[PDB]
């Protein structure tokens, strides 16, 4: 089962629904849930940090990003919080409204197994990762965002700027599936 930290975003239930479509159970929990409670439950195989409105109102995620041993995926805010936790930089950007964005995969790693090199994703770009942390690498970019996706070079920590959990994101469920494969799930 995947635990989803609810960072207050409108697509939190869409993460649960999308994971269900690929046969993976998940549980939405408060974003204040302590790390020890998440990792002592032997049913938990990975952690998703959801989108949400307020990078100041999702600090417990920094502790999680730094100290969890389970794989972690951050989505929009989640991705930004991972960047901040490891000493990268985040800031405001221009294209704030949700829109279909053509994403270019620079490193298949994973997130992008069995995903084409180019695909359209549903994304806002009100905020973005300005400086990838040390020890991370960029996986994907768009015309207007240098960091559409990233991961730690060796740890199973992944970030995406866009929302794979909604239908407008092409191959979104396959991106989710790849993260669940890192979590130990198997898929025909």
């Amino acid at each position: 089962m995947i635990v989803i930290l609810d960072n207050g975003g409108q697509y939190v239930h869409r993460i649960h629904r999308s994971l269900k479509y690929i046969g993976v159970s998940s549980k939405i929990v408060p974003n204040t849930t302590p790390l020890e409670e998440i990792e002592s439950n032997k049913e938990v195989k990975g952690i998703i940090l959801s989108g949400g409105p307020d990078i100041e109102k999702a600090k417990n995620c920094i502790d999680i990003a730094l100290n969890a041993k389970l794989p972690i995926l951050g989505i929009c805010l989640g991705h930004q919080l991972i960047a901040l936790a490891y000493g990268g930089e985040v800031g405001r950007a221009e294209a704030e409204e949700y829109a279909l964005t053509k994403v270019y995969v620079d490193k298949e790693n994973d997130l992008f197994k069995n995903v084409p090199r180019e695909f359209n994703a549903w994304a806002s770009h009100k905020d973005e990762v300005k400086k990838v942390p040390e020890g991370f690498e960029i996986l994907a970019h768009s015309d207007i965002c240098q960091v559409e996706a990233m991961k730690h070079k060796t740890k199973p920590i992944y970030g995406v700027q866009f929302h794979p959990e909604v239908a407008h994101t092409e191959y979104g469920n396959e991106i989710l599936k790849n993260f669940c494969k890192v979590c130990g799930y198997k898929f025909e």
